[PDB]
């Protein structure tokens, strides 16, 4: 569950995940996923493969520029640290569809030119000290899952750029049995702080689809969300406490309260920072006794509009589940496709979690809820197979590059109202676009609602298309994407629910935060960090 | 339920509340309260009298100074201004005891220079505009019950004082049915709000003890937290979009969303601001169905100690209801005398409040986890007696001043561990301080943790005292509450749970949130204002 530092060595070099773990064509000409580290890993899926079929149309280095002086002192701290050609190349990049293709089919135009693991809070201290005497330029790195251009060096970048690993900072420090929180190191990933705490009888239960690899130091600089944020909360709810490194100095509250009122909350100037204002080396995080009992369940709708309806009364009677989620019917299909009216027909599934008796109190009373839209219980295992699906979705991007076929997911927060709509035009918008470019067969859109809040709903949606018989398949999709945003915003949506700005939403920004705001921001990178030594550029 | 403009008319000049409420002795000799406004009012209350003589010991204007030109401009915006002594001064002062004071037995040093009243966010953006052009200041005001010193103006602040008062800014925009949210002026009072609210079948649940006269635009500058946060939220929880006028400019999020990830949140730079960025002009506030039923309820313990377990166990269970508070002995004995073993015991109010068949089922939950503690359930009349008390309280300020009585309420959060030994040392430390200083009689010193939450709880003191036979009694309680101050923090308690910081608490803020903390939010305040219109001075 330790991210190692060569990290090569356990997971892909090119593409997501863990080298044991790709999908092949088995000894029956049928679609299954190498190890046996998933639920779904040595499972044949007969299927698959006719579903791509139909879908899609188709058949089945720089050198290191550092200073010797600066090399010298960085020897004497007993820092591990490596100018290593594949380590540096792995610490540039996230996973954006268009890093992924330079990673593949060529090489990125600048990447870090050393790269440092710090083993705990002093350690980066003397980092950050060392960066401000030999002008030198941070960018932070936990599990590389970024889906912004978080992690990209930006290409007109002289100064030496360190990439900051805090994969190997990463112990639980204390559990605070009396509190309910847990103090720890911020390269933690999530799978691994699950597990440790587990053994002693509690969780977080923030559970993004990235927990594999993205840590908690991540979570605060993304401002990320989980899969079970009705119950535990998203980071923002989670997060009791933090110690932050910054040129300027160090910013921690001097007390473990759990609400203040001292002023504007100095935890909301870092959530969302994005890397941009120094390195979160500590954190305390709420916990909870290991959850009794978990119980999956599905609903089916005779459309999506009705899903949304049921959805949006669930909240507003707030009632939901630990998780709660709605497919539009092409997703539907697909579902289906993976085991081992029909056409506007929408599912959601569902997930409850907690105390043996409250569970079922809850199970009812969504049925009922989910009766009066023309919902009909659909299923323990469809429910089941939904969840354990969800840390396979993203194995299957480098699947469909082997076949000619790019995609990305995206995804928008937006009020109830706007839901349907935005939803409907979005989809329209991609395939218009599409079409309008050059694409010779109908690209692949859908949608799901992810989580519900009382003012709205989280909207994440696929898109994808074979980009066989295109000039330029990377503008083509580059293009698609940013349509799409434009689409979102246009229809009441927001810029990000939880994948956060980086750089690929930086034009964006002052318009959704107004001008003011935008240099409040500014006013305070600029304070904290004046002379732009954590430089990926992010936001600003 | 709208604050008029001549307030003096409506309410007291001199303390807190309406001119139609007093409390005074009754021609049977005992205490009562005047008018026909609370359910106490009219009510006599006959262990009063003798609870206040055993527990104490006793029997029972500067000239304006407003350039011509500005005046010229103002008069062409017909927005409604007055330089009268009378409005100037209510405008001058919250509740704390110092500001009583002066104001019963003297003169503030300085008081605003003009009030205005603007009547909508465009009369707010001319009156900035105003400002910057020729050199004015400007205090915020609402319902002028900080408790902070947070519209005291500064004594050796030369400009032209501007008060900029928000109570006629008070109309409900929207009401937005789909999103269960409401667009309001941030004016508006809390009591007004719910009133205006319920004619529609809604509320927003955010009910301070000040609600009747506190404000919008006020709940999000000071951080307010309401009794029945549990369901409702504190205000961080409530707001989901807000508009702010500062001289660098107008901020505002572009969109509505429930949750987002788009760097830093820039509603947490304003919530907490204390009127030094700017004025909060709008704001939309989520709201919910008028919940169906009430139930009130109440359970004893053989001592505070094990009460404060019982709250913990119910705050790790979930399972709080809409509000639970535990007094402490001294305060049961308070609240007995006021009605028309047995010196450790200690008792806990509740409210329960939803659907119908909900509320019961929490309240078997709670019942049976207090058992555990020694709880015995005592009584529907003592939990609803209790809560109808709380809008009385803040009338017996001015009740102890007739008899030489003189104390303040002061609060803390701290995390559950620390709970038992802070409220101890806090008031022995009160002791201690009072008999040092000459005090003749012990004073009261009580405490009821009226919050839970996951990571701690909030702590609310009261502390009075006898000073007949005493030099100078205004510093003694002056030093008294900054010794109780300095007890809170060295038992792991915070700066301020609710009241927030102000001029109150200015001398801690910089190890309460660190130096580059403190810089941070300097840096904010000189980008958005940078030459100090909005210059109250509170905070840093
Ligand atoms: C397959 C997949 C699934 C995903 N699922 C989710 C999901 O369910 N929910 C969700 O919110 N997001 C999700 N994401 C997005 C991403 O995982 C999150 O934004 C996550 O918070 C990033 O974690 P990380 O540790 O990988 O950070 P990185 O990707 O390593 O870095 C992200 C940014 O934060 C900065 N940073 C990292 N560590 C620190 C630190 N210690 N101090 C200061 N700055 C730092 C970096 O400089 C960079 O700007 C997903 C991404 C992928 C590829
Ligand atoms: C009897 C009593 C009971 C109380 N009970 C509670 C309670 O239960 N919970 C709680 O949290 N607090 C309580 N308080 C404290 C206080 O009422 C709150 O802090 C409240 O939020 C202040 O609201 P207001 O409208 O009276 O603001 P004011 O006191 O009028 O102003 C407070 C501060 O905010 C600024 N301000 C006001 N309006 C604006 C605006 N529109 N834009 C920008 N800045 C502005 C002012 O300049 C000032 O610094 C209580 C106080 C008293 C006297
Ligand atoms: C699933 C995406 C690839 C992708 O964008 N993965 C990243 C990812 C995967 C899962 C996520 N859950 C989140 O909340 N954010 C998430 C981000 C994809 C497609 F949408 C279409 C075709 C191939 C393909 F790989
Ligand atoms: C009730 C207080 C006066 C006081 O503290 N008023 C302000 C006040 C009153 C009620 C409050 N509820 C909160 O959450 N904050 C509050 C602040 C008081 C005393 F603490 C002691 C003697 C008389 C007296 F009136």
């Amino acid at each position: 569950g330790i991210i190692p530092k060569k990290r090569q060595e356990l997971m892909k070099w090119n593409g997501w995940g863990y080298n044991d773990s790709k999908f092949f064509l088995n000894k029956k000409g049928q679609l299954e996923l190498t190890g046996k580290r998933y639920p779904l890993s040595g499972v044949a899926l007969p299927t698959f493969k006719d579903w791509i079929q139909n879908t899609f149309g188709i058949n089945l280095t720089p050198p290191s520029i550092v200073n010797e002086d600066f090399l010298h002192e960085l020897k004497k701290t007993n820092i591990s640290y490596s100018q290593e050609a594949d380590d540096r190349v792995f610490r540039a990049h996230g996973h954006c569809l268009h890093e992924i293709f330079l990673l593949r089919e060529g090489m990125f135009e600048r990447i870090p030119d050393i790269v440092l693991w710090p083993t705990c809070h002093d350690d980066v201290v003397k980092i950050v000290n060392l960066a401000c005497k030999y002008n030198l330029c941070i960018i932070p790195i936990g599990g590389g899952t970024s889906v912004s251009y978080g992690l990209m060096c930006p290409a007109d970048e002289t100064r030496t750029i360190i990439s900051l690993d805090t994969s190997q900072m990463n112990r639980i420090l204390w559990v605070d049995e009396n509190n309910l929180t847990a103090h720890v190191e911020a390269g933690i990933t999530g799978q691994e702080l699950e597990r440790q705490l587990k053994e002693s009888g509690y969780c977080t239960g923030h559970e993004p689809d990235s927990l594999e690899f993205s840590t908690v130091g991540g979570w605060i600089s993304t401002r990320a969300s989980g899969m079970k944020k009705n119950i535990y909360g998203n980071i923002e709810d989670l997060v009791v406490h933090m110690k932050v490194v910054t040129p300027r100095g160090v910013i921690e509250k001097s007390c473990q309260g759990p609400r203040m009122s001292t002023g504007p909350d100095i935890h909301h100037f870092i959530m969302g920072s994005e890397g941009t204002l120094g390195v979160i080396t500590e954190a305390t995080i709420k916990i909870r006794p290991t959850p009794e009992y978990q119980k999956y369940g599905s609903v089916a709708f005779p459309n999506f509009e009705q899903g949304v309806a049921c959805l949006r009364e669930i909240a507003k009677q707030r009632c939901a589940p630990a998780s709660i989620r709605l497919m539009d019917n092409q997703q539907f299909q697909f579902g289906h496709a993976l085991k081992p009216d029909p056409n506007q027909l929408s599912v959601a599934t569902l997930l409850f979690e907690g105390d043996r008796e409250k569970v079922l109190q809850h199970e009812k009373q969504v049925y009922d809820i989910a009766a009066k839209f023309g919902g009909l219980a659909a299923g323990e295992d469809n429910g089941q197979r939904g969840y354990l699906l969800t840390y396979v979705i993203a194995y299957m991007r480098d699947l469909g590059l082997e076949y000619y076929i790019i995609g990305e997911s995206f995804e928008t927060s937006a009020p109830w109202d706007r839901v349907v709509d935005l939803c409907r035009n979005v989809k329209e918008r991609i395939r218009r676009e599409c079409k309008e470019k050059g694409v010779q067969f109908p690209p692949l859109s859908t949608c799901r609602v992810t989580q519900t809040y009382d003012a709205g709903a989280c909207i994440y949606f696929y898109f994808a298309f074979n980009y066989r018989g295109i000039s330029d398949p990377l503008a083509v999709f580059e293009q698609t994407e940013a349509a799409a945003r434009e689409e979102i915003l246009a229809n009441g949506g927001s810029l990000s629910h939880h994948h956060g700005v980086g750089k690929l939403r930086k034009q964006w920004l002052k318009e959704s935060i107004s001008d003011v705001g935008f240099g409040m921001l500014k006013s305070v990178k600029d304070y904290v960090d004046p002379t732009n030594i954590f430089g990926n550029r992010n936001l600003l």
